């Protein structure tokens, strides 16, 4: 039935700032929180601010020379790392900023948290909307990441879980979580995301694993234009054989809003109510599990998008017609919550969409 649901958050995330021209806005974290308190949805959950995560806890999967980069630099040093800068990849996607290394720890803090409470089995799902951040890689920055919270909210829930299920509805590949745990079979990678000129490059349907972890990656490589009809008709049966074979004991769910219809970046058609339609696909097996955020470049979809996915977690229906808000006008001209698809084409053909689905079902009759 209905489930407890703990919520993490830092009133400072809206503050930090990328950068002029920079697409992602930690802005919209604090648009999504005050929406969703303006709609009542404090009174069901369980609010904690999460704790700074240290560069000890980061260094459980992140090297020690890329931590104590990213805790040393600043704006005005700079200058003095252009060697290390190269090295780390920091530059115009992952941009220095004031408090870069703070917002990394309270990225990371929400997730480690919210898996810690999933491990002592004081709550059935964890929500962390700051992090996501799926490209950041052992030793580098990537696409906006820096640490990588869902590798280390995985590592913690490995702690109490023999099998773990990762998945990933941002627009992009989730790399830097494949790459993680890509030779092992106690985590299951599956992302859905657009394939073929568009970033990170990755992501094709015949990465699956290596070594131990063979079979145990998933791609879904779409076109663009996806639509909530399309997504649909392969997001549950996909999740429901990984759920049937693999068997697993918590699962994290990123929901990068970056695949819904009118994104800043992204080439997708999805509603709020398709984009939804995943978290109530994984809620439904009654696993614990943590759900982060991720992409997501039109803000105000982005705040609507996880407002109702947390809504959805709290099994809460709450309506169409926005509350007044701080940020009331961001959503003009209609003020409610969910959206309309676009009139874009669908290049992802339903043939398309079933062979994909068909070559990954053969995948996953070779697990044990
Ligand atoms: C938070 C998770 C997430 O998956 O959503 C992150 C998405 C990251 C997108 C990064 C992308 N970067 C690239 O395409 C650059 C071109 N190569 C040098 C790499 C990129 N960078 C920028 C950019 C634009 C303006 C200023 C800075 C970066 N745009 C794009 C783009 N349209 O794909
Ligand atoms: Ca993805
Ligand atoms: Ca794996
Ligand atoms: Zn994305």
């Amino acid at each position: 039935g209905k489930k407890k649901v703990c919520y993490y958050y830092d009133g400072d995330i809206g503050n930090y700032y990328y950068g002029q021209g920079h697409p992602m806005k930690p802005h919209r974290i604090r648009m999504t929180h005050n929406l969703l308190l303006n709609y009542g949805l404090y009174r069901k959950m369980e609010i904690y601010r999460p704790h700074k995560a240290t560069a000890e806890e980061m260094t459980k999967y992140h090297s020690d020379e890329y931590i104590k980069f990213l805790r040393s630099i600043r704006p005005d040093n700079m200058s003095e790392y252009s060697k290390q800068m190269q090295r780390f990849n920091v530059g115009e996607d992952c941009p220095v900023f004031d408090g870069l290394f703070e917002f990394c720890q309270l990225s990371t803090g929400g997730s480690v948290a919210g898996a810690v409470k999933l491990n002592r089995q004081q709550t059935d799902m964890a929500v962390n909307w700051a992090g996501g951040l799926h490209h950041a890689k052992k030793s580098e920055a990537s696409g906006f990441c820096y640490v990588n919270d869902i590798v280390l909210a995985i590592l913690e829930l490995l702690k109490y879980h023999q099998r773990v299920l990762y998945i990933d509805i941002d627009i992009h590949h989730g790399d830097g979580v494949e790459e993680a745990f890509y030779t092992t079979d106690r985590v299951m990678t599956v992302s859905f995301h657009k394939y073929g000129e568009y970033f990170p490059g990755t992501g094709d349907l015949r990465d699956i694993g290596a070594g131990k972890g063979k079979y145990y990656a998933v791609n879904f490589p779409m076109r663009d234009g996806i639509d909530d009809e399309s997504y649909g008709q392969i997001f549950k049966p996909i999740i429901s054989k990984v759920m049937e074979m693999y068997q697993p004991s918590a699962v994290v769910l990123q929901c990068g809003a970056d695949s819904l219809s009118g994104d800043r970046l992204g080439c997708f058609n999805l509603t709020v109510k398709g984009h939804a339609k995943c978290v109530e696909v994984v809620k439904t097996f009654n696993l614990p599990l943590l759900m982060l955020g991720g992409g997501g470049y039109t803000i105000r979809n982005v705040a609507r998008c996880w407002t109702y996915e947390t809504a959805v977690a709290l099994d809460c229906e709450i309506p169409n017609e926005l509350p007044y808000n701080d940020y009331f006008e961001y959503f003009g001209p209609d003020f409610k919550l969910h959206i309309s698809p676009s009139n874009m084409t669908n290049q992802n053909t339903p043939e398309y969409m079933e062979k994909i689905k068909q070559r990954l079902f053969e995948n996953l009759r070779m697990l044990p």
